[PDB]
């Protein structure tokens, strides 16, 4: 952990090569175009720029425009803020009826998230069947961590929860570790010890400023193809609504890094997707693939909220309780009168009047899946439909049962006993905001009725379905996808670490292949 970042201001040096998409001089040929300046997109573009001319296209603006994105304290503000179409948080509702958000900003979801940093479960690599260069994976983790990851300071609530998890039998004590392993640990954070947010945008600082150009408020509308099927370029619109073209040249490539929602949307809009679905919308099929926008996953979040009789200190999540069937954390939260959109699954949820502990469990996988479909066959700014089918798979429900029973165990610990309003023997001694924990039937109803998004959604452009083991779109030359659309299961409890790593790792695979 010699390599970890220090406390330091958010580094915006890269703004020297960030331009408004209104600049027509950006139009032309590049070696690489990366669509979406997010978690995977930024480190991929920075890596490619070491040797090649790169255009990164991001639909959102720069984080300096929304200062509440740059601190731990600002986290709530971004979810409370109304979505006017320009804000870094884009609000949506799944067809399941569950409120949710995605990022719309340079840096992607790393600019709005809860900061928790972990490496992938070391078993993930062989699970995929991809021939990963495991030494390069680990060096690439250190390259991310060196830039943006700290060892968090002590926070009283995280220490309480950590003692609780251990007392509740989530063993062993792993101390401070970045690794996803069974047991309780302090993990890394992309919030520094001063509360400054560090994010994927800062990895642009590792790019070559002579080779990397970033266009912001660049809404990529279509992938352009040859007339040997190859991606050749993009159409993108600017904030005034004027259109622009950029192309790749020679052995160059287009990479889509537009996220679980944005990637399948743009593939479908560009005629890459299920023949009968695109034909039904009169979208000309460039490449039939029955799986674009299929196998879209949202790991369930289930939770209780306790209202201690004495104030607790607010904390960022740093302490994790990991089993193979559930991943658990808790945030301590200040009261608010404006709700944090998607913290609770609907807008009709009680407001807290005092500090509360949000105590949560995450279902692994999950095994339930749904799909992304177009709402508009022409306009990328119109959000696609998304459905996750929470708990349609009974293994997911069985796992939520186990998780909720373990949160029961946690509330019974000596660790949590001081946070009860009444010194009675049972967990009815706590005061709850919303529904308290309840044989399995009542745990099942609790799981089904009170599910929220963990925000760790993934899928829609899966390796083995749409992509090969090199992240290439099967049947198309010069087109890759690198982002959370690529895997049907989580790499770990907190996937930003994996997707930051993946952007640079695939960039290095691209540079090697080209040698
Ligand atoms: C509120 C919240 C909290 C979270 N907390 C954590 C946590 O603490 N730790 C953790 O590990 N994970 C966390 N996650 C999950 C994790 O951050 C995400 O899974 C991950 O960042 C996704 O990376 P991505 O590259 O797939 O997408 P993104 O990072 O969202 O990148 C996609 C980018 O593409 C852009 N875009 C989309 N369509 C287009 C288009 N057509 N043209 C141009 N640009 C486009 C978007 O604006 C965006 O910037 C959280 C998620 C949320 C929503
Ligand atoms: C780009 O320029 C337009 C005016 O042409 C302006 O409205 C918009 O805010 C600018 N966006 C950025 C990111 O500078
Ligand atoms: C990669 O790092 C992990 C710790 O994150 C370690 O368990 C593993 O042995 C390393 N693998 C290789 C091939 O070095
Ligand atoms: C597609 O176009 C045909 C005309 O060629 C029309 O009959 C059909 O209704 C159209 N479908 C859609 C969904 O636009
Ligand atoms: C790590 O990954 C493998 C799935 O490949 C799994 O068998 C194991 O449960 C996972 N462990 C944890 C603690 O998530
Ligand atoms: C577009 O979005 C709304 C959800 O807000 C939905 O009711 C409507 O039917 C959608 N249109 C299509 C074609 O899916
Ligand atoms: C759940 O998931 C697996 C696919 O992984 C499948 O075998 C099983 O049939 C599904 N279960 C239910 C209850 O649908
Ligand atoms: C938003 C708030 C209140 O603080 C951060 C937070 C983070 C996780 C991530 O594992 C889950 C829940 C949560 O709650």
């Amino acid at each position: 952990h010699h390599h970890l970042a220090n406390t330091s201001a958010h580094d915006f040096s890269y703004l020297k090569f960030v331009y408004n998409a209104t600049d027509t001089s950006l139009e032309g040929s590049y070696d690489y175009i990366v669509i979406g300046g997010g978690t995977s997109g930024c480190p991929l573009a920075a890596t490619l720029s070491e040797k090649y001319k790169v255009l990164l296209l991001e639909r959102g603006t720069i984080a300096t425009e929304y200062p509440n994105t740059l601190t731990a304290d600002g986290f709530a503000y971004n979810l409370q803020q109304q979505d006017d179409g320009k804000t870094p948080v884009e609000r949506f509702v799944s067809e399941d009826g569950i409120d949710n958000v995605r990022a719309r900003i340079l840096g992607g979801t790393t600019i709005i998230n809860a900061g928790v940093y972990a490496r992938a479960n070391i078993s993930f690599y062989s699970q995929t069947g991809i021939e990963w260069d495991l030494d390069l994976v680990n060096k690439t983790y250190e390259w991310v961590e060196d830039a943006i990851v700290v060892k968090p300071n002590n926070q009283s609530w995280q220490s309480v929860i950590g003692e609780g998890f251990l007392e509740a039998g989530i063993l062993p004590d792993n101390g401070f570790s970045l690794d996803h392993e069974a047991g309780t640990r302090l993990t890394g954070s992309t919030f520094d010890n001063n509360g400054t947010r560090h994010a994927a945008d800062e990895l642009l600082n590792k790019g070559d400023p002579n080779n990397l150009l970033v266009a912001v408020q660049a809404s990529v509308e279509k992938i352009l193809f040859s007339s040997n099927l190859s991606a050749i370029g993009v159409i993108y619109t600017d904030s005034d609504g004027n259109s622009h073209q950029a192309f790749v040249r020679g052995n160059g490539e287009v990479i889509v890094s537009a996220g679980t929602i944005g990637t399948p949307q743009l593939l479908l809009l560009s005629g890459v997707g299920p023949e009968s679905y695109l034909s039904s919308l009169n979208i000309t099929v460039v490449q039939p693939n029955p799986y674009v926008g299929q196998f879209v996953y949202d790991n369930p979040r289930n939770f209780i909220n306790i209202l201690p009789p004495n104030p607790i200190e607010a904390s960022v999540v740093t302490v994790l309780g990991i089993r193979s069937d559930y991943y658990q954390v808790s945030a301590s939260v200040l009261p608010f009168s404006t709700p944090l959109f998607s913290l609770f699954p609907t807008t009709s949820y009680p407001l807290p009047n005092s500090t509360f502990a949000h105590i949560v469990s995450q279902v692994p996988g999950p095994l339930s899946h749904g799909s992304v479909t177009l709402n508009s066959s022409s306009d990328v700014r119109i959000a696609p439909n998304i459905k996750f089918n929470y708990y349609s798979n009974s293994t997911d429900l069985a796992n939520c049962v186990s998780g909720m029973k373990k949160l029961g165990d946690l509330l019974r610990t000596k660790a949590l006993e001081p946070y009860k309003a009444r010194d009675v023997l049972g967990i009815d001694g706590f005061n709850y905001l919303g529904v308290p924990l309840p044989d399995d039937a009542s745990f099942e109803t609790f799981c089904l009725d009170n599910v929220a998004s963990y925000w760790h959604y993934h899928g829609g452009s899966l390796v083995g379905k749409v992509l090969d083991d090199s992240f290439r779109v099967m049947g198309i030359k010069a087109l890759r996808v690198v982002d959370a659309s690529t895997f049907p299961y989580e790499p770990n409890s907190h996937p930003q670490g994996f997707y930051l790593m993946l952007g640079r790792y695939v960039g290095l695979q691209i540079l090697q292949e080209r040698s």
